């Protein structure tokens, strides 16, 4: 095999580093993984599909227009270039190689779409429709949307998005799940919290966030527990961006963003994927577990969880790292089919107050079909009223001691509509045995008099007992 000859390649820092900045892709590469075979779309404003360094690659099968119920997902070209980004990210992924234009793809040999979706009304059933594109023909989504990043939101898919992503992990790419790469957030600057937003959030979404590159927390960053990993995008104007395509058929050096970041973890995983087609959807998450790296990502967080693995809230446990994930693939065991352990947690309602603490004892199902030793996501599903929702702080501790944060402090988050429910989800105890005393803490962090009322913890542990 052979390096790259595409004129911008050099300029792909956290491909081409030769430095151990990167994101170790020409160890796949040069183990004989390249995307063949694999189809991946990108869920966002279109894609220029006569893009000279995309059409090679292109994919009408992977690709639909939901604005306008058309099969053409091509981009509308404006005065400002507001629907560039799909482009953009489909580059990432699947650029053509060796062709004298642009730079690469991480998968460049794979099959590229577009799902014009972004550019109208953005409805519930706008993005099921979206979610649940012929889903036996695409292997891999790629979206960055979800609710407002201001700080102060807390939503997330509704009925028929929910529904899609339950159907495509269930009946999707012949029944071994669609895989839902995710971007967890832009809402740095908002102090924004992202297990607000159930996109991110959903144990069905493969969640990414952003590193610069010289190895830090960007700008743009939310920091949440039910994030898994991390790929590098821009930071500071010292520091470099993603290098792709761009609308009319350009190449961009200034592609930023946690937007940036899913799209290239969404082309390790076609190579992983092309390594060994049989992978489920939680197979994937749990090679990304194994193999992705803290090493030199620079966060005051870095907690060791109780397999001994390293684990934050802005990275999860850590860059990606695409050689290791495609030499793990290629002799993995399918995992065990999918327990789920509810323990309905209160016998009463909680005064919250400055500071609530509920300690309970589990035995995660024992004795029952769905008992659980090694622990995938857990949830902690929550109801509760307040007078301030973003003076709330919330903890889950495991029994292995393991404190994920479920809600940090959202300054800007004045509702005083609570949590409905809402399942707070943490990756951050992934392996350990869920049995034993876990521990929820809810704090006030402001010097006010707030109040409130936890009417329902329920705690939901998914995963296998071999
Ligand atoms: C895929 O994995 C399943 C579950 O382990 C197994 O039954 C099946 O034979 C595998 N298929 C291939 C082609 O490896
Ligand atoms: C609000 C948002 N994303 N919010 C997120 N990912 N939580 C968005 C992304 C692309 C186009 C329009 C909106
Ligand atoms: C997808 C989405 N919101 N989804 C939600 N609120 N459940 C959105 C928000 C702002 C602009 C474009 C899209
Ligand atoms: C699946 C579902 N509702 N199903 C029902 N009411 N039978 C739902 C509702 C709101 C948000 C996300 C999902
Ligand atoms: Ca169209
Ligand atoms: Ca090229
Ligand atoms: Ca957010
Ligand atoms: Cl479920
Ligand atoms: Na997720
Ligand atoms: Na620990």
């Amino acid at each position: 095999y052979q390096e790259p000859t595409d004129p911008k390649f050099p300029q792909q820092w956290y491909l081409s580093g030769v430095t151990q900045r990167d994101l170790n892709v020409k160890a796949a590469w040069a183990q004989g993984y390249t995307g063949h075979g694999i189809v991946v779309s990108i869920l966002d404003d279109g894609i220029e599909k006569n893009h000279p360094d995309l059409a090679g690659n292109y994919d009408p099968g992977a690709s639909f227009d939901v604005n306008d119920q058309d099969p053409d997902p091509q981009p509308r070209y404006t005065q400002m270039n507001d629907n560039r980004h799909g482009t953009r990210c489909a580059g990432e992924v699947a650029a053509v190689a060796n062709n004298g234009v642009c730079g690469v793809g991480v998968a460049y040999n794979a099959r590229i779409g577009g799902v014009r979706m972004l550019d109208g009304e953005v409805t519930d059933a706008v993005e099921a429709r979206s979610l649940g594109l012929n889903p036996n023909h695409i292997h891999i989504y790629s979206a960055s949307w979800g609710p407002e990043d201001d700080g102060k939101t807390v939503d997330g898919p509704a009925r028929l998005a929910e529904e899609a992503f339950f159907r495509g992990v269930s009946q999707g790419r012949g029944g071994l799940g669609s895989i839902f790469v995710w971007a967890s957030g832009n809402g740095g600057r908002e102090h924004d919290s992202c297990n607000c937003d159930g996109y991110t959030n959903s144990i069905y979404t493969l969640s990414i966030s952003s590193a610069t590159q010289f190895g830090n927390v960007p700008w743009y960053s939310e920091a949440c527990s039910s994030t898994l990993a991390t790929t590098y995008s821009s930071g500071n104007q010292n520091e470099k961006q993603i290098v792709t395509t761009d609308l009319r058929q350009k190449c961009t050096e200034s592609h930023t963003g946690t937007s940036a970041s899913a799209p290239l973890a969404a082309g390790i995983i076609a190579l992983t994927l092309e390594a060994n087609k049989n992978l489920t959807w939680r197979d994937m998450q749990h090679l990304v577990v194994q193999t992705s790296k803290p090493a030199h990502l620079n966060a005051n967080d870095w907690a060791t969880n109780g397999v001994g693995r390293k684990v934050s809230h802005s990275y999860g446990y850590g860059l990606l790292d695409a050689g290791a994930m495609v030499a793990l693939a290629q002799n993995w065991t399918t995992v065990a089919p999918q327990r789920k352990c509810i323990i309905d947690i209160l016998t009463e309602p909680k005064d919250i107050g400055k500071r609530l603490e509920v300690r309970k004892t589990v035995t995660a199902c024992l004795g029952e079909p769905n008992h659980i030793t090694r622990l995938e996501h857990a949830q902690a599903r929550l109801t509760l009223s307040y007078n301030r929702r973003g003076d709330l702080a919330i903890h889950l501790v495991s029994p292995m001691g393991t404190r994920s944060t479920l809600l940090a402090a959202r300054p800007h988050d004045y509702s005083a509509d609570g949590f409905n429910d809402w399942a707070f989800m943490t990756t951050h105890s992934w392996d350990e045995d869920p049995s034993g005393e876990w521990v929820l803490e809810i704090e006030n962090t402001s010097e006010a008099n707030n109040y409130g009322t936890l009417t329902k913890f329920t705690l939901v542990l998914y995963g296998t007992a071999s």
